[PDB]
C-alpha cells in the first residue's frame, strides 16, 4: 500500500528543470505516495496558449488547496518571445501567483557537511525573506524627455525643478496590508521553524518609510505572537543592516531575516549564494494565515543543461532544490493533514539526499564547490539520470529499513 | 631637506578620528614632506558656529586645488543636536562637498596577507563605487494618512496607486541624465586610473525604463571617450547582472572596480568593510567627472566608543591605516598632477611601512581580533593607538633612510 498523501496543487514547468521534475514523480514520490493532484502546466508553451490563465488557475487552486508545489519556469524577455513566438512578454509566474496569494517568499539552503560555505561557521541556513511587489505595493518610472517640473501630489503637494536637459523620475506606494502582510508571514514562518527572526533595514534616508515597517512589525508582535515566541524560547528584533551582516559572519546561522529594501538586496543575496551552488536553495512562499504555502527551488531552469540534454549530451544537473520544495510541500500538507506517515516520508527525503551527498555521490556543481572547477574529473561525479538512480535506490533502502522496524 | 608637497585641502574632523589625524601630521607627513596647506576645520563646533560655511569653503577649495584630505567628521541626528545643543541638524558635510564637486565616492580596503577576509582567494581589493544623491537625484516620501489618489505629474500624468482602502506611505524620485553622466565618467577615470576593468551592475528586474537609461548613458560614453584608452590598458567595461557580480566577486582574486547602482543614496555601508575585516582597513575617494580633483577620506566613523574612553583617560586600540591611506591616497594624486616624482615614491613609501608593520605582527586591537577571535585576544596580541603609530613613524624613518642609502 502506498502513503495517502491527500490533496496538492503541482505545477509543471520549463527546460532542465520539468525533465527532473518527472523524474523526481516517477522514482521519488508516486512510488511511495498517492495524491489528489491538481496539476497545471506554468511551461511557457501553455502559458502562452491560455493567455497566462493557467498561471492564475494554479494560485487559485493553492488559495482552495494550502499547498502548492512548482517547477521552475521560464521568465520571458525579448530573445524568449522571439524563440516561442509568443503573443505578449508574460509576466513572471512567480510573480502573479505571490501576489494573488499575498505571501511573502523565503529563501533556504540546503547544507551538506562535506559542502563549503561562505563562512564555515554555518551548520544550519539562515534563511532570507523579501519584500516584494504586489496588488498594494507597485512603482512606476518614466522618462522625462526634456525641461519642464515634476511634481508628486495626494488628493484627498512634494516637488524637482527639470531647468536644463532630459532625465528620470519615478514614483512608489505601500499599503499598510502589504506591510502587515509581511510581517503576519515572517512571524508564522518563525513559529514554524522554530527560530529567531530579524527585520533589517537601512541608514533612513527615507525615513518615513522605513519607520512604518519596524513600527507595524513591532505592533503586530507585540499584540500577536511575543506570546508564542517566549514559548518557543524565541525573538523577534528589528536590526541594522550593517549589523545584520556583522552577526550572520560571526554566527552558527539559525535565524530568519527579513529584508527591507526597495526591491532587492547586495548582502541579504550575497548569503543565499554563499551555501556553494545554486542547486541547494529552495523557496517557500508563505501567506498571512501560516496555513498556505507555495514551495519551488529557487534557481531557474538551467537552459545551459537543457541545451545539452537536447543534443543528446551527458548534463549533471542537481536536483537538490526540486527534491526539498516536493519535501518542503510535502511537510506542510502533512502537518495540516495531521499526517504522521506523510511527514515521516518528508523527512525520510531530505534525510536520503543529504545522505547520499555526504556519502560522496553528488552532481558536478557540488563537486566543483570540494575540488575548484578545474581540479574536477569525470569519476568526483554523477550525470544527472545516474544520482536520481543512486537517491531513488537510496531512499528504498531508507524506507524498506523503517518497515522492518515493526 | 623635506619634500617640496604642493597644495593640498585638509580638513579636520571629530572625536577620535580627529586625535589619529594630528598623530598622522606630527609624525607621519610634516617631518617629510612640506605642503602649502589650505586647512578647514569641519569639527563640528565649527561647523556649528560657521552655520556650516566651513564645509562649502573646504570643497570650494578643493575643486579650486584638485586635492583634498578630511577627517572623519560627525553626522548630526537628535542626539548629537541635544548633546552639542546644535543651532540645526546640520547635513553631512560628506554629502556637501560630493554634491558641490559633483564626484562619485569609491571604497577600497587595504590588504595584509595575514588579516583574514571573507573569500580567501581575494589578493587585491574590489572598489565600490555608489552613484549618491545630489542636486540633480534627489528623493522624498510621506505618509499617506488614509483613502486617496496619489499621482506624480509632468509639466503628462503617471498615476502612483489609487488608496480606496487605509493608509501606507508613498515615494518619489528622479535623477537627470547629467548625474548619471558624471557617475560614469568618474567612474571611467577611476578605472584608468588603478588600471582595472570596470562594471556597472544592475538588477535589471523591476524599474526597467530607469535602469536602461544608466546602462545606455554608460555604453554611449564608453564607446566615444573611453574604449581607446581601456584597450591600450588591456582592460574593459561591462554591465552585468547584480547576481552575476557576486557570483564573480566570490570566484575572483578581486582587482576589479564595481560601480554599484540600487536605489539608496550613499549610505554608511560599514558592511562592504567586513569583507576585508576589519572597518580601519577601508578608505574612501572621491573622484570628479573631470579626472583631475579628488577628495581621500577614511571610510569609517569617528570611532565614537574609543573616543569616550580617550576622555576618561582610558587606553585605546584604535586602527589608523584607513586615515593614513587618505593621506597617501591624496599626495599619490597630488604627485601626478604636478609630476612630483619624490612625493609619489614618500606616498607608495607610506602604504608600504603600514602593510610591512601589520604583516609583522604589529597592529591594533581590531586586526588582532580578525586573527585570534575577540574573546582569545589578550594585552600582548596588541598595540595601543599611541604605540602602533610610534611604530609606524620610527618603521616609516628607516624606509626612508634605506632609500637614501641605496641606489
Ligand atoms: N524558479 C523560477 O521560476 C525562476 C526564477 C528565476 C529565473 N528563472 C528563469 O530560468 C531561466 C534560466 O535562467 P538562468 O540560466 O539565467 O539561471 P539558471 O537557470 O539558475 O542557471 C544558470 C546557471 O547556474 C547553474 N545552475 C543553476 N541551477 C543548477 C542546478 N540545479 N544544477 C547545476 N547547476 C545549476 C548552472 O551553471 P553552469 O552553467 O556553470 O553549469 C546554470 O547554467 C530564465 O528564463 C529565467 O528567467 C526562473
Ligand atoms: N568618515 C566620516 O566623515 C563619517 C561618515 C559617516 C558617519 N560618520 C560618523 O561617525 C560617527 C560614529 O559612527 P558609528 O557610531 O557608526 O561608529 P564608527 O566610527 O563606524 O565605529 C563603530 C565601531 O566600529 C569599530 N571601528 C570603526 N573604525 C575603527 C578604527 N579606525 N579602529 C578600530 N575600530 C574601529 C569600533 O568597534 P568596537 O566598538 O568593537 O571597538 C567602533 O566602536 C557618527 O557620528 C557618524 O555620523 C563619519
Ligand atoms: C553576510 C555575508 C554574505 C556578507 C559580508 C559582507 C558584505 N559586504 C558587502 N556589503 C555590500 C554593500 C554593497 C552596496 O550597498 O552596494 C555592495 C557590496 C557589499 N558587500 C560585499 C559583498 C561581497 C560578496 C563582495 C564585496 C566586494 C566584499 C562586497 C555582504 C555580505
Amino acid at each position: 500500500k502506498k502513503i495517502s498523501g491527500g490533496s496538492v496543487v503541482e505545477m509543471q514547468g520549463d527546460e532542465m528543470t520539468r525533465i527532473i521534475w518527472e523524474l523526481i514523480k516517477e522514482k521519488l514520490i508516486f512510488p511511495y505516495v498517492e495524491l489528489d493532484l491538481h496539476s497545471y502546466d506554468l511551461g511557457i508553451e501553455n502559458r502562452d496558449a491560455t493567455n497566462d490563465q493557467v498561471t492564475k488557475d494554479a494560485a487559485e487552486a493553492i488559495k482552495k488547496h494550502n499547498v502548492g508545489v512548482k517547477c521552475a519556469t521560464i521568465t520571458p524577455d525579448e530573445k524568449r518571445v522571439e524563440e516561442f513566438k509568443l503573443k505578449q512578454m508574460w509576466k513572471s509566474p512567480n510573480g502573479t501567483i505571490r501576489n494573488i496569494l499575498g505571501g511573502t517568499v523565503f529563501r533556504e539552503a540546503i547544507i551538506c557537511k562535506n559542502i563549503p560555505r561562505l563562512v564555515s561557521g554555518w551548520v544550519k541556513p539562515i534563511i532570507i525573506g523579501h519584500h516584494a511587489y504586489g496588488d498594494q505595493y507597485r512603482a512606476t518610472d518614466f522618462v522625462v524627455p526634456g525641461p519642464g517640473k515634476v511634481e508628486i501630489t495626494y488628493t484627498p503637494t512634494y516637488l524637482h525643478n527639470f531647468e536644463e536637459g532630459g532625465g528620470v523620475a519615478m514614483g512608489m506606494y505601500n499599503q499598510d496590508k502589504s506591510i502587515e502582510d509581511f510581517a503576519h508571514s515572517s512571524f508564522q514562518m518563525a513559529l514554524s521553524k522554530g527560530w529567531p527572526l530579524y527585520l533589517s533595514t537601512k541608514n533612513t534616508i527615507l525615513k518615513k518609510y522605513d519607520g512604518r515597517f519596524k513600527d507595524i512589525f513591532q505592533e503586530i508582535y507585540d499584540k500577536q505572537y511575543k506570546s508564542q515566541f517566549e514559548a518557543q524560547k524565541i525573538w523577534y528584533e528589528h536590526r541594522l543592516i550593517d549589523d545584520m551582516v556583522a552577526q550572520a559572519m560571526k554566527s552558527e546561522g539559525g535565524f530568519i531575516w527579513a529584508c527591507k529594501n526597495y526591491d532587492g538586496d547586495v548582502q541579504s543575496d550575497s548569503v543565499a549564494q554563499g551555501y556553494g551552488s545554486l542547486g541547494m536553495m529552495t523557496s517557500v512562499l508563505v501567506c498571512p494565515d501560516g496555513k498556505t504555502v507555495e514551495a519551488e527551488a529557487a534557481h531557474g531552469t538551467v537552459t545551459r543543461h537543457y541545451r545539452m540534454y537536447q543534443k543528446g549530451q551527458e548534463t549533471s544537473t542537481n536536483p537538490i532544490a526540486s527534491i526539498f520544495a516536493w519535501t518542503r510541500g510535502l511537510a506542510h500538507r502533512a502537518k495540516l493533514d495531521n499526517n504522521k506517515e506523510l511527514a515521516f516520508f518528508a523527512n525520510a527525503l531530505e534525510e536520503v539526499s543529504i545522505e547520499t551527498i555526504e556519502a560522496g555521490f553528488m552532481t558536478k556543481d557540488l563537486a566543483a564547490c570540494i575540488k575548484g572547477l578545474p581540479n574536477v574529473q569525470r569519476s568526483d561525479y554523477l550525470n544527472t539520470f545516474e544520482f536520481m538512480d543512486k537517491l531513488g535506490e537510496n531512499l528504498k533502502i531508507k524506507l524498506a529499513q523503517a518497515k522492518l522496524s515493526l
